[PDB]
Protein backbone atom coordinates (compact mmCIF):
# COMPACT_ATOMS: atom_id res chain seq x y z
CA UNK A 1 0.00 0.00 0.00
CA UNK A 2 2.94 2.41 0.57
CA UNK A 3 3.77 1.65 -3.28
CA UNK A 4 0.19 1.97 -4.69
CA UNK A 5 -0.41 5.12 -7.26
CA UNK A 6 -3.15 5.80 -9.42
CA UNK A 7 -3.15 7.72 -12.92
CA UNK A 8 -5.47 10.62 -13.61
CA UNK A 9 -5.89 12.52 -16.68
CA UNK A 10 -7.96 15.49 -17.14
CA UNK A 11 -8.34 18.90 -19.62
CA UNK A 12 -7.89 22.06 -19.27
CA UNK A 13 -7.59 24.53 -22.00
CA UNK A 14 -7.80 21.88 -24.66
CA UNK A 15 -4.83 20.24 -22.88
CA UNK A 16 -4.50 17.39 -20.82
CA UNK A 17 -3.11 17.34 -17.68
CA UNK A 18 -1.76 13.79 -17.02
CA UNK A 19 -1.65 13.28 -12.61
CA UNK A 20 -0.44 10.40 -10.61
CA UNK A 21 -1.41 10.25 -7.08
CA UNK A 22 -0.20 8.24 -4.25
CA UNK A 23 -3.30 7.01 -3.06
CA UNK A 24 -2.48 6.41 0.31
CA UNK A 25 -1.84 10.45 1.55
CA UNK A 26 -3.25 12.11 -1.61
CA UNK A 27 0.35 13.62 -2.61
CA UNK A 28 0.46 14.26 -6.31
CA UNK A 29 2.44 14.25 -9.31
CA UNK A 30 1.47 16.28 -12.55
CA UNK A 31 2.48 17.34 -16.25
CA UNK A 32 0.76 18.83 -19.37
CA UNK A 33 0.90 17.18 -22.22
CA UNK A 34 -0.62 18.02 -25.73
CA UNK A 35 -2.61 14.38 -25.64
CA UNK A 36 -2.47 10.77 -23.65
CA UNK A 37 -0.56 8.60 -25.49
CA UNK A 38 0.65 5.23 -24.91
CA UNK A 39 4.41 6.73 -25.40
CA UNK A 40 3.63 10.01 -22.74
CA UNK A 41 1.99 7.98 -20.36
CA UNK A 42 5.09 5.82 -20.40
CA UNK A 43 7.62 8.45 -20.42
CA UNK A 44 5.64 10.20 -16.86
CA UNK A 45 5.78 6.69 -15.78
CA UNK A 46 9.30 6.44 -15.93
CA UNK A 47 9.94 9.49 -13.97
CA UNK A 48 7.57 9.34 -11.45
CA UNK A 49 9.08 5.66 -10.15
CA UNK A 50 12.65 7.33 -10.52
CA UNK A 51 11.62 9.38 -7.79
CA UNK A 52 8.91 7.35 -5.59
CA UNK A 53 9.39 3.75 -5.32
CA UNK A 54 6.27 3.10 -7.28
CA UNK A 55 4.96 -0.89 -6.49
CA UNK A 56 1.73 -0.79 -8.06
CA UNK A 57 -0.01 1.85 -10.56
CA UNK A 58 -3.57 1.57 -11.74
CA UNK A 59 -3.48 2.98 -14.91
CA UNK A 60 -6.22 5.81 -16.08
CA UNK A 61 -7.91 3.86 -19.06
CA UNK A 62 -8.15 0.69 -21.15
CA UNK A 63 -6.02 2.05 -24.07
CA UNK A 64 -2.74 2.90 -21.45
CA UNK A 65 -3.70 -0.68 -19.94
CA UNK A 66 -3.47 -2.02 -23.31
CA UNK A 67 -0.54 0.00 -24.77
CA UNK A 68 2.54 -1.92 -25.55
CA UNK A 69 5.04 1.27 -24.64
CA UNK A 70 3.39 1.88 -20.87
CA UNK A 71 4.23 -2.45 -21.02
CA UNK A 72 7.28 -1.75 -21.42
CA UNK A 73 8.13 1.33 -19.36
CA UNK A 74 6.03 -0.55 -16.40
CA UNK A 75 8.23 -3.72 -17.05
CA UNK A 76 11.55 -1.55 -17.16
CA UNK A 77 10.85 0.40 -13.78
CA UNK A 78 9.27 -2.98 -12.18
CA UNK A 79 5.86 -1.33 -12.07
CA UNK A 80 3.01 -3.92 -11.61
CA UNK A 81 0.77 -2.64 -13.85
CA UNK A 82 -3.21 -2.74 -12.88
CA UNK A 83 -6.64 -1.24 -14.18
CA UNK A 84 -7.68 1.42 -12.13
CA UNK A 85 -11.91 -0.04 -12.03
CA UNK A 86 -13.28 1.63 -9.15
CA UNK A 87 -14.29 -1.94 -7.22
CA UNK A 88 -14.79 1.21 -4.50
CA UNK A 89 -17.38 3.61 -6.04
CA UNK A 90 -15.90 6.30 -4.11
CA UNK A 91 -13.07 6.03 -5.95
CA UNK A 92 -14.82 7.74 -9.05
CA UNK A 93 -15.91 10.76 -6.62
CA UNK A 94 -12.43 11.17 -5.31
CA UNK A 95 -10.91 11.43 -8.19
CA UNK A 96 -13.44 13.32 -9.51
CA UNK A 97 -13.03 16.11 -6.53
CA UNK A 98 -8.97 16.44 -6.93
CA UNK A 99 -9.61 17.28 -10.63
CA UNK A 100 -12.08 20.25 -8.97
CA UNK A 101 -9.69 20.95 -6.88
CA UNK A 102 -6.86 21.21 -9.07
CA UNK A 103 -8.54 23.46 -11.77
CA UNK A 104 -9.86 25.39 -8.99
CA UNK A 105 -6.32 26.08 -7.56
CA UNK A 106 -5.05 26.17 -11.46
CA UNK A 107 -7.65 29.06 -12.00
CA UNK A 108 -6.44 31.11 -8.84
CA UNK A 109 -2.59 31.00 -10.49
CA UNK A 110 -3.72 31.42 -13.69
CA UNK A 111 -2.78 35.09 -13.62
CA UNK A 112 1.18 34.61 -12.55
CA UNK A 113 2.21 32.54 -14.95
CA UNK A 114 1.85 33.16 -19.15
CA UNK A 115 1.76 28.95 -19.42
CA UNK A 116 -0.31 26.11 -18.39
CA UNK A 117 2.20 24.09 -17.62
CA UNK A 118 3.88 26.54 -15.09
CA UNK A 119 -0.07 26.89 -13.62
CA UNK A 120 0.20 22.86 -13.07
CA UNK A 121 2.86 22.77 -11.38
CA UNK A 122 1.65 26.07 -9.10
CA UNK A 123 -1.52 23.84 -8.31
CA UNK A 124 1.02 20.27 -7.56
CA UNK A 125 2.90 22.47 -4.84
CA UNK A 126 -0.24 23.77 -3.42
CA UNK A 127 -1.81 21.01 -3.41
CA UNK A 128 1.25 18.76 -1.75
CA UNK A 129 2.00 21.61 0.68
CA UNK A 130 -1.55 21.80 1.73
CA UNK A 131 -1.94 21.33 5.49
CA UNK A 132 -4.79 18.48 6.52
CA UNK A 133 -1.91 17.11 11.69
CA UNK A 134 -3.09 18.83 9.81
CA UNK A 135 -0.50 17.02 8.11
CA UNK A 136 0.13 17.52 4.10
CA UNK A 137 0.15 15.27 1.18
CA UNK A 138 4.19 15.74 0.98
CA UNK A 139 4.19 15.19 4.98
CA UNK A 140 1.98 11.57 4.76
CA UNK A 141 3.74 10.36 1.67
CA UNK A 142 7.25 10.39 3.59
CA UNK A 143 5.64 9.23 6.42
CA UNK A 144 4.06 6.28 4.87
CA UNK A 145 7.46 5.38 3.08
CA UNK A 146 9.83 5.76 5.99
CA UNK A 147 7.34 3.75 7.94
CA UNK A 148 7.31 0.90 5.86
CA UNK A 149 11.49 0.86 5.17
CA UNK A 150 11.72 0.18 8.88
CA UNK A 151 10.06 -3.25 8.95
CA UNK B 1 19.45 22.43 8.64
CA UNK B 2 20.51 19.45 5.79
CA UNK B 3 16.81 18.07 5.42
CA UNK B 4 15.90 20.86 3.00
CA UNK B 5 19.13 21.59 1.10
CA UNK B 6 19.73 20.97 -2.55
CA UNK B 7 22.62 21.75 -5.00
CA UNK B 8 21.77 22.99 -8.60
CA UNK B 9 23.84 20.84 -11.39
CA UNK B 10 23.90 21.42 -14.99
CA UNK B 11 26.42 19.17 -17.21
CA UNK B 12 25.98 18.12 -21.05
CA UNK B 13 25.86 15.18 -23.58
CA UNK B 14 25.29 15.18 -26.79
CA UNK B 15 25.02 18.76 -27.84
CA UNK B 16 21.99 18.95 -25.05
CA UNK B 17 22.20 20.21 -21.94
CA UNK B 18 21.73 17.42 -18.31
CA UNK B 19 20.00 19.71 -15.55
CA UNK B 20 20.20 17.51 -12.03
CA UNK B 21 19.26 18.66 -8.49
CA UNK B 22 20.92 16.80 -6.29
CA UNK B 23 19.65 16.26 -2.09
CA UNK B 24 22.83 17.05 -0.67
CA UNK B 25 22.21 15.03 2.56
CA UNK B 26 21.55 11.92 0.49
CA UNK B 27 22.43 11.90 -2.93
CA UNK B 28 18.80 11.89 -4.58
CA UNK B 29 18.55 13.61 -7.80
CA UNK B 30 15.88 14.70 -9.86
CA UNK B 31 17.35 15.50 -13.34
CA UNK B 32 15.80 17.03 -16.91
CA UNK B 33 16.97 17.48 -20.53
CA UNK B 34 16.85 20.90 -21.78
CA UNK B 35 17.61 22.73 -25.25
CA UNK B 36 19.92 25.47 -23.17
CA UNK B 37 20.29 26.45 -19.37
CA UNK B 38 18.46 29.61 -19.08
CA UNK B 39 16.99 31.26 -16.57
CA UNK B 40 13.48 30.15 -17.31
CA UNK B 41 14.09 26.54 -17.64
CA UNK B 42 16.25 26.97 -14.71
CA UNK B 43 12.80 28.43 -12.42
CA UNK B 44 10.32 26.43 -14.06
CA UNK B 45 12.33 23.14 -12.94
CA UNK B 46 12.78 24.69 -9.74
CA UNK B 47 9.05 25.06 -9.46
CA UNK B 48 8.58 21.23 -10.13
CA UNK B 49 11.07 20.42 -7.87
CA UNK B 50 9.51 22.46 -4.30
CA UNK B 51 6.04 21.26 -5.61
CA UNK B 52 7.49 17.59 -5.20
CA UNK B 53 10.16 17.68 -2.01
CA UNK B 54 10.52 20.55 0.77
CA UNK B 55 13.04 22.50 -0.97
CA UNK B 56 14.62 24.83 1.79
CA UNK B 57 17.68 26.06 0.12
CA UNK B 58 18.80 25.91 -3.09
CA UNK B 59 22.56 26.50 -4.12
CA UNK B 60 22.51 27.66 -8.02
CA UNK B 61 24.94 25.85 -9.97
CA UNK B 62 26.53 29.27 -11.56
CA UNK B 63 26.23 32.66 -11.16
CA UNK B 64 23.85 33.57 -14.25
CA UNK B 65 21.06 31.20 -12.74
CA UNK B 66 22.31 33.10 -9.19
CA UNK B 67 21.34 36.71 -10.98
CA UNK B 68 18.41 35.52 -13.13
CA UNK B 69 15.42 37.31 -12.24
CA UNK B 70 12.75 34.53 -13.30
CA UNK B 71 15.13 32.06 -11.23
CA UNK B 72 14.53 34.76 -8.30
CA UNK B 73 10.91 34.80 -8.41
CA UNK B 74 10.18 30.91 -8.51
CA UNK B 75 12.56 30.97 -5.33
CA UNK B 76 10.06 33.44 -3.96
CA UNK B 77 6.97 31.84 -5.19
CA UNK B 78 8.28 28.55 -3.62
CA UNK B 79 9.58 29.81 -0.40
CA UNK B 80 13.25 28.69 -1.41
CA UNK B 81 16.12 30.53 0.27
CA UNK B 82 18.53 31.19 -3.36
CA UNK B 83 21.99 30.42 -1.95
CA UNK B 84 25.38 30.53 -4.42
CA UNK B 85 26.76 27.41 -4.80
CA UNK B 86 30.96 27.89 -3.89
CA UNK B 87 32.48 25.03 -3.45
CA UNK B 88 33.62 26.81 0.32
CA UNK B 89 33.83 23.11 0.71
CA UNK B 90 36.28 21.96 -2.01
CA UNK B 91 34.99 18.15 -1.41
CA UNK B 92 32.13 19.93 -3.38
CA UNK B 93 33.15 20.29 -6.97
CA UNK B 94 34.79 16.51 -6.34
CA UNK B 95 31.46 15.15 -5.74
CA UNK B 96 29.54 16.99 -7.92
CA UNK B 97 31.90 16.27 -10.67
CA UNK B 98 31.86 12.11 -10.02
CA UNK B 99 28.14 11.92 -10.08
CA UNK B 100 28.30 13.63 -13.79
CA UNK B 101 30.33 10.78 -14.77
CA UNK B 102 28.48 8.24 -12.95
CA UNK B 103 25.48 9.36 -14.67
CA UNK B 104 26.69 9.60 -18.00
CA UNK B 105 28.15 6.22 -17.46
CA UNK B 106 24.60 5.00 -16.98
CA UNK B 107 22.90 7.05 -19.34
CA UNK B 108 25.74 5.01 -21.96
CA UNK B 109 24.56 1.79 -20.44
CA UNK B 110 20.91 2.23 -21.76
CA UNK B 111 21.61 4.88 -24.49
CA UNK B 112 20.56 1.53 -26.45
CA UNK B 113 16.95 1.03 -24.44
CA UNK B 114 15.59 4.43 -25.61
CA UNK B 115 15.41 6.66 -28.71
CA UNK B 116 15.82 9.60 -26.79
CA UNK B 117 18.04 11.22 -24.47
CA UNK B 118 15.00 12.49 -22.05
CA UNK B 119 14.01 8.90 -21.96
CA UNK B 120 18.04 7.52 -21.09
CA UNK B 121 18.21 10.73 -18.44
CA UNK B 122 15.08 9.62 -16.68
CA UNK B 123 16.25 5.73 -16.39
CA UNK B 124 19.37 6.86 -15.23
CA UNK B 125 17.75 9.18 -12.48
CA UNK B 126 15.68 5.78 -11.88
CA UNK B 127 19.29 3.73 -11.62
CA UNK B 128 20.86 6.08 -9.41
CA UNK B 129 18.07 6.99 -6.58
CA UNK B 130 17.55 3.16 -6.29
CA UNK B 131 21.24 2.06 -6.33
CA UNK B 132 22.10 0.26 -2.94
CA UNK B 133 24.95 2.03 -1.20
CA UNK B 134 22.93 -0.84 2.07
CA UNK B 135 20.43 1.66 1.79
CA UNK B 136 19.87 3.97 -1.57
CA UNK B 137 19.51 7.56 -2.19
CA UNK B 138 15.70 7.31 -2.59
CA UNK B 139 15.89 5.55 0.77
CA UNK B 140 17.97 8.36 2.43
CA UNK B 141 15.91 11.14 1.76
CA UNK B 142 12.86 9.63 2.99
CA UNK B 143 14.25 8.69 5.80
CA UNK B 144 16.09 12.18 6.39
CA UNK B 145 12.78 14.10 5.73
CA UNK B 146 10.54 11.48 8.36
CA UNK B 147 13.53 12.07 11.04
CA UNK B 148 12.64 15.89 10.32
CA UNK B 149 8.89 16.23 10.68
CA UNK B 150 9.07 13.84 13.69
O1 LIG C 1 6.24 35.03 -13.85
C1 LIG C 1 6.44 34.01 -13.20
C2 LIG C 1 6.31 33.91 -11.72
C3 LIG C 1 6.75 32.48 -11.49
C4 LIG C 1 6.84 31.88 -10.26
C5 LIG C 1 7.26 30.56 -10.22
C6 LIG C 1 7.59 29.89 -11.40
C7 LIG C 1 7.50 30.50 -12.64
C8 LIG C 1 7.08 31.81 -12.65
C9 LIG C 1 6.88 32.72 -13.77
C10 LIG C 1 7.00 32.58 -15.10
C11 LIG C 1 7.48 31.38 -15.84
C12 LIG C 1 8.77 30.95 -15.51
C13 LIG C 1 9.37 29.86 -16.12
C14 LIG C 1 8.65 29.22 -17.09
C15 LIG C 1 7.39 29.62 -17.44
C16 LIG C 1 6.76 30.71 -16.84
C17 LIG C 1 5.40 31.08 -17.28
O2 LIG C 1 5.08 32.29 -17.36
O3 LIG C 1 4.63 30.15 -17.57
O4 LIG C 1 6.85 28.79 -18.46
C18 LIG C 1 7.86 27.76 -18.53
O5 LIG C 1 9.05 28.13 -17.78
O1 LIG D 1 8.05 16.28 4.04
C1 LIG D 1 7.57 16.67 2.98
C2 LIG D 1 7.55 15.97 1.65
C3 LIG D 1 6.94 17.00 0.76
C4 LIG D 1 6.76 16.87 -0.59
C5 LIG D 1 6.18 17.90 -1.30
C6 LIG D 1 5.80 19.05 -0.63
C7 LIG D 1 5.99 19.17 0.74
C8 LIG D 1 6.55 18.13 1.43
C9 LIG D 1 6.87 17.95 2.84
C10 LIG D 1 6.63 18.61 3.99
C11 LIG D 1 5.87 19.87 4.11
C12 LIG D 1 4.61 19.88 3.54
C13 LIG D 1 3.82 21.00 3.62
C14 LIG D 1 4.29 22.10 4.26
C15 LIG D 1 5.54 22.10 4.84
C16 LIG D 1 6.35 20.98 4.78
C17 LIG D 1 7.65 20.96 5.44
O2 LIG D 1 8.60 21.66 5.00
O3 LIG D 1 7.64 20.22 6.49
O4 LIG D 1 5.82 23.34 5.43
C18 LIG D 1 4.78 24.12 4.77
O5 LIG D 1 3.62 23.31 4.40
O1 LIG E 1 11.50 1.52 -25.97
C1 LIG E 1 11.45 1.88 -24.80
C2 LIG E 1 11.81 1.07 -23.61
C3 LIG E 1 11.39 2.00 -22.50
C4 LIG E 1 11.46 1.70 -21.16
C5 LIG E 1 11.02 2.68 -20.28
C6 LIG E 1 10.53 3.91 -20.73
C7 LIG E 1 10.47 4.19 -22.07
C8 LIG E 1 10.92 3.22 -22.94
C9 LIG E 1 10.98 3.21 -24.38
C10 LIG E 1 10.68 4.12 -25.34
C11 LIG E 1 10.16 5.48 -25.12
C12 LIG E 1 8.94 5.60 -24.47
C13 LIG E 1 8.38 6.84 -24.20
C14 LIG E 1 9.09 7.95 -24.61
C15 LIG E 1 10.30 7.85 -25.24
C16 LIG E 1 10.87 6.62 -25.52
C17 LIG E 1 12.18 6.54 -26.21
O2 LIG E 1 12.34 5.60 -27.03
O3 LIG E 1 13.03 7.41 -25.92
O4 LIG E 1 10.83 9.11 -25.55
C18 LIG E 1 9.83 9.98 -24.93
O5 LIG E 1 8.71 9.22 -24.43
O1 LIG F 1 11.90 4.59 -0.04
C1 LIG F 1 12.25 5.02 -1.15
C2 LIG F 1 12.12 6.42 -1.70
C3 LIG F 1 12.61 6.28 -3.08
C4 LIG F 1 12.65 7.28 -4.02
C5 LIG F 1 13.13 6.98 -5.27
C6 LIG F 1 13.56 5.71 -5.57
C7 LIG F 1 13.53 4.72 -4.62
C8 LIG F 1 13.05 5.02 -3.37
C9 LIG F 1 12.89 4.22 -2.18
C10 LIG F 1 13.20 2.96 -1.81
C11 LIG F 1 13.93 1.94 -2.56
C12 LIG F 1 15.17 2.31 -3.05
C13 LIG F 1 15.94 1.40 -3.74
C14 LIG F 1 15.45 0.13 -3.92
C15 LIG F 1 14.23 -0.25 -3.44
C16 LIG F 1 13.45 0.64 -2.74
C17 LIG F 1 12.14 0.21 -2.22
O2 LIG F 1 11.31 -0.23 -3.06
O3 LIG F 1 12.00 0.29 -0.97
O4 LIG F 1 13.92 -1.57 -3.74
C18 LIG F 1 14.96 -1.79 -4.74
O5 LIG F 1 16.10 -0.87 -4.60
Amino acid sequence: SPGIWQLDCTHLEGKVILVAVHVASGYIEAEVIPAETGQETAYFLLKLAGRWPVKTVHTDNGSNFTSTTVKAACWWAGIKQEDGIPYNPQSQGVIESMNKELKKIIGQVRDQAEHLKTAVQMAVFIHNHKRKGGYSAGERIVDIIATDIQT
